[PDB]
């Protein structure tokens, strides 16, 4: 909402006058009490010669692109100026605005007589953009005819020492969408009197001598006022005088008729929109409906709106007058030809409002203000404006009939429920001692009714303030006036906190734990890329291909929620490999959305009451699994070069151990077994348990997947799910003997396909608790040992608790874990060592 | 009740003068202040601390409940002992 200081100022000044204040304050008051200033645009400058000119020639300029005009312009003191413009947009006899030379417009920009197409131009004719005084449409500006004499100073006509404030209101204060409220907001910020523009002594009654149109309203529909009045025999060819055409401009609406502007002026004016039907033009009764199945309507653009059972609508015996609160029709829109207007003052639901114009598009200067809810109490009143300032500027009559629908029963009090509030509420919650009354002044300057009671208010709301519903309501009015700065800085008891939850100082550890290895952290899109799965080659019954679907989003081809983390990884990845960082490892913590069924919700549950346990753990399960998950890609090398060698290329063995690092840092021992799963390579293929649940996977990716993917060869990758990671908190007490220990190294030949942990669990089995460590050197295959066997030589470190270990006593565990080796993996021995 | 502040329990009327006669001192009452001369064989009991001690431990500590106190917004950990 834009509007000009001058208008805000003159509505102030009814009842405070000489108010004036410079527009920096200005915006200052309307940010302190709740009003976002988007901006503030003072009409730019302009000096020297820029004077209304009268067009009293025209010429056509043949022979070139656009249709050029050489215009003689009557400039006053009966001199004639040649000037060259473009536009279209004027007649002969037309005041336009010239800028002669000497001129400076705005933008620093100085006018010099110059040759043009073939003639010489002494200035130019003025666009309202060029002025700075309104938006840029096609042309230049032309004024009402009798608004100022050729001659006559541009900058005092334009009267661009004006400013016009240009605001964000809020959902809540509908009231504001108009030169009233924020009139009566400045007169509450600054103590003033008010005088309401929409009260009887500003606009006096018409009279009321029988209906003024035939009207049906089934009261379903939301309607809660509907008002007709007349106005019979106006000129079609009249225009709008310049003042008026001149704030519908600065407030951002383009004047078009006197029927038209005197609406959308008194819409400005009041907050009520209006609208003006061409009466003769209308079909026998007007009827308020709601729209059926598949009806059709042609708004005032001339565009076919496809409607809504739940889109009211007014209709005549002919065809569809109004989209009720959105916009008028065709059928009975005024034209060039319209002598006799019926004006329209309804109160529309406010919902329905805001459900229609959003799902047709048509966020109207009408339906805004309808959403936010209209003050019903004053439609006549703006009906009746309206009525006389039409016959006023257009020359007609205002018929003394008057239809006015106020529901049925008719409401004759449209006041709120009164409000019920303890005197010192607004001070509690402000933490202010207010001055006393304070809290009674303010909201009786809002224009409620305050009467007292002891300790407690009661408080009436006035009927433009709708939001008005409770005292938390009440108090936000209070302390918005007085001021927020007043509020002091009071830092409060905040009691024993336990601090972070386990699972929190995991995340933590796994993050810090990973990034040490060389991990950079990326945060996933949870939006799938499109066809991933048909890339990886998933069965179509892979539970990763049940995705909950995205039904808007940002990216039509990618509406899935990511199932599994890996996606997001490989794209990030994908990312830096072609930006040339090839060597790269990133990881991700995030939950995915792996839903149990089909998307199921759960209706609504009222909000005056809490839920119930039960209907907690329903909606908790109507939504998807979401389990916490960590992942990690990587490619490239692991390894960069340097001096002390070429580097090391990822392998898969680097995303095992990538498992093995969030698995110290979970504190929690993991066991790797072989596994088929895409999109994982086969034989490089690990699946994660802890215990014996499965946890995830990790290894090196299957090459078909790299390949149609366009990943980096040999990438490989990682996925845990964390929620089944159990908790753990060890208390260790580690046995640390001090006794020598002795050194025995012993090699197993083996089937190929026994995996090396297995090997090792039997001999740490056999031996018993004189060996403290045990690991895997080397691996050997060659033909001497057969080709399908392997030979593993581990190293062994025995210690006993409370002696000397002999060497004998050593060889009797090495005996006794050989011979475990033989019955659990069927070892051979190959020989030991020390 | 200097005893009853610093126990964070109410005590029964006269209990701190019943238990500082007790261990043998000498209790003379004015208003709400006590005049206590602790005997020969106390030279501990020096100040009212002392005299407290005498109160709360002759009940039992264990009457004195768990009442966690309104500690301030912290800072928390300083940059050298993160950086640690």
């Amino acid at each position: 909402m834009r509007l000009p200081y001058s208008w805000l100022r003159e509505v102030v000044a009814v009842g405070a006058s000489g108010w004036d204040v410079t527009p920096g304050e200005l915006e200052q008051t309307l940010l302190r009490i709740g009003h976002e200033v988007e901006e503030v645009i003072p009409l730019g400058p302009v000096d020297g010669p820029v004077t209304v000119g009268r067009v009293a020639d025209i010429e056509e300029l043949t022979g070139y692109k656009k249709p050029i005009r050489a215009c003689a312009v009557d400039i006053g003191d009966r001199q004639y100026r040649e000037i060259i413009c473009g536009a279209t947009n004027f007649a002969v006899g037309d005041l336009v605005v010239v800028a002669l030379p000497g001129a400076t417009l705005p933008g620093g920009f100085t006018i010099s007589a110059r040759k043009a197409y073939g003639r010489n131009s002494d200035g130019m004719i003025c666009s309202a953009a060029e002025l700075n005084l309104g938006a840029d449409h096609s042309g230049i500006l032309v004024l009402p005819p009798g608004a100022a004499e050729p001659g006559a100073d541009g900058a005092g006509v334009l009267g661009l020492d004006d400013v016009v404030f240009h605001l964000a209101i809020t959902p809540d204060r509908g009231y504001c969408m108009s030169v009233r409220g924020l009139a009566r907001e400045l007169a509450c910020a600054y103590d003033l009197d008010f005088v309401d523009p929409a009260s009887n002594s500003r606009v006096p009654p018409l009279p009321i001598e029988g209906p003024a149109w035939p009207l049906t309203v089934q009261p379903e529909t939301g309607v809660r006022r509907f008002a007709l009045r007349p106005v019979i025999g106006i000129d079609p060819a009249a225009v709008s005088p310049w003042w008026l055409q001149r704030r519908l401009l600065l407030c951002g609406i383009r004047a078009t008729c006197p029927a038209v502007d005197v609406t959308n002026y008194v819409m400005l004016e009041l907050g009520h929109p209006m609208h003006a039907h061409d009466r003769n033009r209308i079909s026998g009764t007007l009827g308020v409906r709601f729209a059926r199945s598949g009806e059709t309507a042609v708004t005032l653009d001339g565009i076919e709106r496809k409607l809504d059972t739940a889109d009211v609508l007014i209709v005549d015996d002919a065809a569809t007058a109004a989209i009720g609160g959105v916009m008028g029709a065709a059928s009975t829109e005024v034209r060039a030809d319209s002598t006799d207007v019926l004006l329209e003052a309804a109160i529309w639901d406010p919902a329905a409002v805001s459900r229609t114009q959003r799902r047709l598009h048509l966020p109207s200067e009408a339906a805004r203000r309808y959403e936010r809810t209209v003050d019903p109490a004053i439609s006549v009143a703006a009906l009746d404006r309206c009525a006389r300032l039409l016959a006023d500027i257009a020359g007609g009559e205002v018929s003394p009939t008057l239809t006015d629908w106020r529901g049925d029963p008719p409401c004759d009090d449209w006041s709120p429920p009164p409000i019920r509030m303890g005197v010192d509420v607004p001070d509690r919650i402000a933490g202010v001692a207010y001055p006393q009354g304070t809290t009674a002044r303010r909201l009786a300057q809002i224009g409620a009714v305050v009467t007292h009671d002891g300790d407690t208010l009661t408080v009436t709301p006035p009927s433009w303030r709708p939001d008005l519903r409770q005292p938390a309501d009440l108090v936000e009015e209070v302390l918005r006036l007085e001021g927020l700065e007043v509020i002091p800085s009071v830092l409060p008891p905040a009691p024993a906190g336990r601090g972070l939850t386990a699972g929190q100082q995991r995340r933590r550890t796994i993050g810090r734990s990973l990034a040490l290895s060389g991990y950079v952290e990326i945060l996933p899109t949870p939006f799938l890329p499109a066809g991933v799965f048909d890339l990886w080659g998933l069965e179509a019954d892979d539970s990763r291909r049940m995705t909950t679907r995205v039904l808007n989003p940002l990216e039509a081809d990618r509406p899935q929620l990511a199932t599994t983390l890996l996606p997001a990884l490989l794209e990030a990845l994908v990312r830096n490999v072609s930006r040339g960082l090839v060597d790269v490892a990133l990881f991700a913590i995030a939950q995915v959305v792996q839903p149990t069924e089909q998307t199921r919700g759960v209706g609504l549950i009222p909000v005056d009451r809490r839920p119930t346990d039960d209907e907690i753990a329903m909606l908790d399960a109507s939504l998807p699994r979401q389990p916490q998950h960590v992942a990690a890609v990587l490619a490239g090398l692991r390894e960069p070069r340097g001096p002390w060698g070429p580097g090391r290329p990822v392998e898969a063995a680097d995303a095992f151990e990538a498992v093995r690092i969030i698995a110290r840092a979970s504190r929690v021992d993991v066991t790797l077994r072989p596994a088929q799963y895409l999109p994982w390579h086969p034989g490089r293929c690990a699946q994660v348990f802890v215990g014996e649940s499965s946890v995830g996977h990790a290894g090196q990716l299957h090459p078909a997947v790299i390949e149609r993917s366009g990943l980096p060869k040999g990438t490989c990758a990682v996925e845990l799910n964390l929620d089944a990671i159990p908790c753990s908190a060890p208390l260790p007490a580690p046995r640390v003997s001090p006794y020598p220990a002795v050194f025995q190294d012993v090699s197993l030949v083996v089937a190929a396909d026994i995996p090396a942990q297995a090997v090792a669990d039997a001999v740490r089995a056999g031996a018993g608790d004189l060996l403290e460590d045990i690991a895997l050197f080397d691996v050997f295959t060659g033909p001497q040992i057969g080709e399908h066997r392997k030979s593993l030589t581990f190293a062994l470190r025995f210690r006993a608790p409370d002696r000397t270990l002999t060497e004998d006593d050593a060889s009797a565990a090495r005996d006794a874990a050989v011979q475990s080796a033989a019955e659990r993996v069927g070892a051979v021995l190959r020989g030991w060592k020390l």
